[PDB]
């Protein structure tokens, strides 16, 4: 019960609903540069203030500054001994080799790397219907996966917000980045043979089935 490997996927295919499930299943380090830069973020830092400009435009943060992130998380962080997954990194090319080389000192490959495939129509839904709890990350959805408490973290009462990202401007940019940038990393997996390609229009319980399966474990 243990894994490394990387999670790529469009804004909205469902990462981070899928991500606790994996972190459940083989209890490995969730590393989501998302989620470290907007911690970043509400830390008030400078690379905080910094990223949250590019990040509401829908840009992509420069690659020095998200390889020492994940080095440094890789190096000094425990919990990433068991194995970990990556969220959200590599999303480009550079990144992708840099972590190549990164695994190869460490003597530690990823074992696969998990493309959750769905089209962009249904993406946009996904987005403009997203609520978090930004004290965790904790996603829900209005229509498809919705609180009980409305606008409340149901397991933690806490109150639901919306990622500053999350506009339709932003979200025209981050598509056109993923498929410009992100995307031919997915080559790189597939030449190496640790690419699987898995449903993410599905359901979120079908979509986990089909994850286990992928992942040849269950
Ligand atoms: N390495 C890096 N290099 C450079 N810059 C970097 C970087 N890492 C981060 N950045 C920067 O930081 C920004 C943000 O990055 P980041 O936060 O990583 O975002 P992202 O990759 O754009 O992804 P999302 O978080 O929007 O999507 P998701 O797939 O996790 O969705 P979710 O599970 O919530 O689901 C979406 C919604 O749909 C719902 N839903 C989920 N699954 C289903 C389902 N199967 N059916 C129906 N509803 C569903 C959810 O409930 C939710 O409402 C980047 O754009 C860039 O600026």
């Amino acid at each position: 019960e243990s894994i490394r490997m990387v999670l790529i996927g469009p804004p909205g295919a469902g990462k981070g609903t899928q991500a606790p499930n994996l972190q459940e299943r083989f209890h490995a380090a969730h590393l989501a540069t998302g989620d470290m830069l907007r911690s970043q973020i509400a830390k008030g830092t400078q690379l905080g203030l910094e990223a949250k400009k590019i990040m509401d435009q829908g840009g992509l943060v420069s690659d020095d500054i998200m390889v020492n992130m994940i080095k440094d998380e890789l190096t000094n962080n425990p919990a990433c001994k068991n194995g970990f997954i990556l969220d959200g990194f590599p999303r480009t090319i550079p990144q992708a080799e840099k972590l190549d080389q990164m695994l190869k000192e460490q003597g530690t490959p990823l074992e696969k790397a998990i493309e959750l495939k769905v089209d962009d129509e249904l993406l946009v839904a996904r987005i403009t219907g997203r609520l978090i709890h930004p004290a965790s990350g904790r996603s829900y959805h209005k229509i498809f996966n919705p609180p009980k408490e409305d606008m409340k973290d149901d397991v933690t009462g806490e109150a639901l917000v919306q990622r500053s990202d999350d506009n339709a401007d932003a979200l025209k940019k981050r598509l056109a980045a993923y498929h410009a940038q992100t995307e031919p990393i997915v080559d790189f997996y597939k030449k190496t043979g640790i690419w699987a390609g898995v449903d993410a229009s599905q359901p979120p319980a079908t979509v986990w089935a089909d994850f286990l399966n992928k992942l040849g474990k269950n």
